[PDB]
């Protein structure tokens, strides 16, 4: 059946797309059931089912980019919806985020709500492909959806992926890193959130002295090196900025050479691209003396 399965999907493959009318009612319901077959068929046993699934899931996608966009839009979101299969729903979502920025302004808030528990439910997937997908699919989607966020609606998604920034995995910790600071990024009160991510990121290691687990030293100085470039101009305050100055200083006398390439890392990321703040503060005779 493994050549049936490849030459039936195949088969509605080449159908979908060679077919004049592309309105008729009719198509808009074979046209769901043909998009689920290949996710479906992008998850099986046989690889070679998988590159004719997925490669037949943009071949349609793109000759119907125009005449059926909102509804290939809302079959794959339905496939996100579903938490299913790690291969299945990163073939789903890796997809949604590509077209996210077609989707027209009247239709980026009912979609942005509908996809807030998605993204959240998504990174508590611990699998380091998922989190790939996902590490990609947020600044694609937040870039197309942010503005039409409520101010608590970016806090849910911040904290929820501060949640990840502990997790073992270097995948998990780097998603979260990124996916964080896009969020920002992308949001309305871009410099708002900027001085609310950095306290929060602060706050989890600002008690200097008291022990801190090292992987959340690593997600958090990982955080902060995505952010220093965006922090190059309420907003980041200069105490904010040298608090973070002195906090790398510390983390590069740790024992762990992970987190001492880590914050020498965030270091460098601080000179390339200083906020001019901080850089009057690092340059002046006194500087942090001061403050």
């Amino acid at each position: 059946t493994k050549k049936d399965r490849v030459n039936h999907c195949l088969t509605i493959c080449e159908n979908i797309v060679a077919q004049s009318v592309r309105n008729s009612p009719e198509f808009q319901k074979l046209l769901g059931i043909a998009m689920e077959l290949f996710l479906l068929c992008s998850d099986d046993a046989e690889s070679d089912v998988r590159m004719v699934a997925d490669e037949c899931l943009n071949k349609v996608i793109k000759a119907l980019m125009d005449s059926n966009l909102p509804r290939l839009q809302l079959e794959l979101y339905k496939e996100i919806k579903k938490n299913g299969a790690p291969r299945s729903l990163r073939a789903a979502l890796w997809r949604f985020a590509e077209l996210a920025h077609l989707v027209r302004p009247q239709k980026c808030r009912p979609y942005l709500v509908n996809l807030l528990p998605c993204l959240t439910r998504t990174s508590k997937r611990p699998e380091e492909s998922v989190q790939e997908t996902l590490a990609a699919a947020v600044p694609k989607i937040m870039a197309s959806f942010g503005n039409f966020a409520n101010d608590n609606e970016i806090k849910v998604l911040l904290k929820a992926f501060i949640a990840n920034l502990k997790s073992s995995s270097p995948t998990i910790r780097r998603t979260a890193a990124g996916s964080a600071v896009s969020i920002c990024q992308h949001s309305r009160r871009t410099q708002y959130f900027y001085s609310w991510l950095l306290n929060v990121l602060l706050g989890l290691l600002v008690p200097v002295e008291d022990e801190h687990s090292t992987l959340l030293i690593l997600g958090v100085l990982l955080t902060l090196r995505y952010l220093v470039p965006l922090l190059q101009q309420v907003s980041p305050s200069a105490e904010q900025l040298v608090q973070v100055y002195e906090l790398t200083l510390h983390h590069t006398q740790h024992q762990d050479h992970n987190v001492v390439t880590g914050a020498l890392e965030l270091l460098q990321q601080l000179f390339r691209t200083p906020p001019p703040e901080l850089l009057q503060t690092l340059t002046a005779v006194g500087g942090i003396g001061q403050l």
